[PDB]
């Protein structure tokens, strides 16, 4: 049947004819099993006889076999014969510990490793490296297994690298030079003139945008066109500057290949997914917070008034332009232009627009993303919006959004402005629900 | 005042004579910090101007300096950029997660192992080596750092390493020959005979018992004596033989240097410690449990009845002899001589002894030797002790007994028999409170 082999512990001389020498290191087979205190084993030369089972250790018990584990061994008796011994690894039962001397430092250092057993009959330490450099971490898992897949020595770069839009083409460079700009295509109209992408120096995109007459107040645009230059964002269409030593004067911005997000999510359904309009959103959160930090007012924020990029990425557009806009329509609260379907209640009601106002629009432009670009309130109208508004009622949730989206963007339509999330915290919370989604 | 430095995120061409030449790698110290887009730095070559803050990285901001922090990358975006790869080690934002790639096996598997932070601004992985073998662990940190103190490569171990004490002066030698026994000197005296320390062979340590006229049933103790034979365990006292074909019959057995425990305590309190005694207990526990183990009843269990030797262990000693005793007012229950102290209370009333019992005994043993040898009961007699276990009442707690270690020996005194623990569990609770202590 099954044989059994055991390690020899100890050296025994025969002090009888009925005995085997044992040797310590030498492995013998127990022929017999008993409860017996002496059972018969045979030897690799071949001999074969009884022997003391106080002088066996079974082949799992190779753990005493050993010079370093001490079932008797404390924590502290351990850490006494460790600082007469003056960094020795010695091993103890405890499913064990270990102990190490510290050795410069004269004051002797004793440390008490403990062995954690998994459930899965394997053996580790609760023990970390500590390293206080992310990348002498990576250089060291370079170098070492570390209990890991693979060393990491394979970094995950991509060649496809494409520097950031140049905060204006130049520095000082406000005024764009006509001659430099070289109109190629049209991308459609906007609310003051029309819109067509070229070719400052024909060696950088840029989308100009030439006014209408009567459309925008040149005068007071131009007064604050300097503040509208100096805010730059990953998230945020980059002015490039303005031609305003022409007729219609040209706002030369960065351009965008998809253009206006809205019709992106509605027509466009054909190159994103599911998983990635919280990606979306994340992009309009961060120029908020970052439009925010500026104490400027985005004023007018929605899925149109967003563009996105051959790469994907979605960026706020149009950022504050409404005080430059000429349709008494659109500007007023009460006008028909004007979007009351993103407005607030204490914009619809008393025209107080704040960041709270920019946090309701977007909530709404959240809702609408999660939507694929449904019109919120698609059955009511001006006045009804309003009136479900006040009586506390609040746009549905998506087919496609959780329950925590939803909640996020729930909160974003507080009735007390003053207590509507800020934007750090909305942007917190959505990297929270990104990382727990992937 | 102080300084300002970052890398070159990107390189730049300045578009505009104000503008200073950025390129990829090369370190420039900032001049001017502000909120603007642009601020002006100088170079190692020593040249100055205004540059794009979209190009600079912060010198803790190394992270994004490196080609392998992905801030975008996502617990999804990665497994599908390692994929196309096909072990890359990619890090990602999220207080951050490594990506490695696993290479046979042609079903790619994708690992997302997170980093961890420190408190103290360090920073780790939750992952263990999990090896499945200890000397393989000990082989790792031998030849490996893994975030200890040292190496694993100074084995602590110890020179003073004697055999144990052999079962029996030889396989099937249970009648040692006088020849071979060298009496030395003497160890006193016994209930039945008198004691003698000699060497059998003039090599073995041995410690003759030689018995007295009319004190033992020598009849019976032969018949039984090959049963008491094989009983053997470490902290058991190592019964060599027996001459019985001399008178008195020498029982010839292990030797211990300190002799009973219980003076050992009371006279010998200059060798060990009050850190000790929870190792002498647990010795005496690991005792009972194999003589539990072998339906062996100690009968008589208690300090007097337990020795010690050189190196400090207790071992238990005169297992099971009651058996064999003459003196009526040591074996009657009601008798002068009969150990009504450590007696319990089935054993005291109708005289049925058991493993209840014995571990009745081994309390009083725990709490006798927290006690440093007192006598327990010392102001009640052998009634009144009745009366009072009865009652209710139990000894007292020892000025160095924990509560622990108390409720442990009150748990041995438990009124109901059936109710009392087992050594085995006494054992597990005793290592449990010894590694707390330690
Ligand atoms: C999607 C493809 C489809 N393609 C079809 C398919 O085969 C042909 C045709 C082209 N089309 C396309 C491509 C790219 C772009 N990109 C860009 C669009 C615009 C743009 C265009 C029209 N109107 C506007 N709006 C709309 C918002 N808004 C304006 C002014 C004001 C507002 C709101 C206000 C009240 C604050 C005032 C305003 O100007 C804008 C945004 O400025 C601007 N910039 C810089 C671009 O890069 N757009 C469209
Ligand atoms: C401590 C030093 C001090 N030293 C002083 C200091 O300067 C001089 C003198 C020596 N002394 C010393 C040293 C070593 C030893 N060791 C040994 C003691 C004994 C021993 C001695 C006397 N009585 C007994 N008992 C006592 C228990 N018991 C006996 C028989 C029975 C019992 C109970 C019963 C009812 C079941 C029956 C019985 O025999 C024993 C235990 O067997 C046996 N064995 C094997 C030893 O190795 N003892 C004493």
């Amino acid at each position: 049947t099954e044989l059994k082999k055991v390690v020899a512990l100890y050296d025994y001389m025969p002090m009888n004819a009925n005995d085997l020498q044992l040797r310590k290191g030498e492995e013998y087979f127990i022929l017999e099993e008993s409860n017996l205190p002496w059972w018969r084993a045979r030897d690799k030369n071949g001999q074969e006889g009884y022997i003391p089972s106080n002088y066996i250790t079974e082949a799992e018990d190779s753990i005493e076999m050993y010079e370093w584990y001490s079932k008797h061994m404390t924590r502290s008796q351990a850490e006494q014969l460790l600082k007469q011994a003056g960094g020795g690894f010695i091993v103890r039962d405890s499913k064990y510990t270990v102990s190490v001397f510290a050795k410069g430092e004269p004051q002797g250092v004793i440390r008490h490793y403990v062995v954690c057993s998994t459930p899965q009959s394997q053996y580790y330490l609760a023990e970390k490296h500590l390293f206080s450099t992310i990348p002498e971490l990576i250089n060291y898992h370079q170098h070492n297994s570390a209990g890991l897949i693979s060393r990491l020595k394979y970094p995950v770069s991509k060649q496809n690298k494409n520097p950031p839009p140049p905060p204006g083409f130049g520095y000082g460079s406000w005024e764009i030079d006509p001659k430099d700009l070289t109109f190629l295509k049209e991308l459609g109209t906007g609310q003051f003139g029309v819109v067509k992408y070229g070719k400052w120096r024909g060696q950088y995109d840029v989308a100009i945008r030439m006014i209408r007459e009567g459309s925008m107040s040149e005068d007071e645009f131009i007064e604050e066109a300097k503040v509208m230059m100096n805010l730059s964002h990953e998230k945020l269409v980059q002015l490039y500057g303005v031609c305003t030593k022409q007729r219609p004067i040209f706002i030369i911005t960065e351009y965008m290949a998809n253009g206006c997000l809205l019709n992106y999510l509605r027509e466009m359904r054909h190159r994103f997914q599911t998983q990635q309009l919280l990606e979306m959103c994340k992009d309009v959160c961060e120029a908020m917070e970052y439009l925010e930090s500026k104490q400027f007012l985005h004023r007018d924020l929605a899925a149109r008034n967003c563009l996105v990029n051959d790469q994907g990425v979605v960026k706020v557009s149009d950022f504050g332009m409404t005080r430059y806009v000429l349709d008494d329509e659109y500007t007023s609260s009460t006008g028909s232009k004007f979007p009351v379907k993103w407005a607030s209640p204490e914009v619809l009601m008393y025209s107080k627009f704040s960041s709270k106002s920019d946090i309701w629009a977007f909530g709404v432009l959240m809702w609408e993303i999660y939507s694929l670009g449904k019109m919120p309130y698609e059955r009511f109208t001006n006045s009804e919006t309003a009136e479900h508004i006040a009586q506390g009622l609040r746009l549905p949730r998506p087919h496609l959004a959780s329950e925590r989206v939803y909640t996020i963007m729930y909160s974003c339509w507080h009735e007390k402005a003053d207590e509507r999330p800020s934007f750090k915290i909305l942007l917190s919370n959505i990297l929270d629900v990104m990382d727990e989604e992937s």
